[PDB]
């Protein structure tokens, strides 16, 4: 859900 690290929910995140 963040924009960072990986990939999440709906975000190019994770934390």
């Amino acid at each position: 859900l963040v924009v960072a690290v990986q990939a999440d929910w709906n975000a190019p995140g994770w934390f």
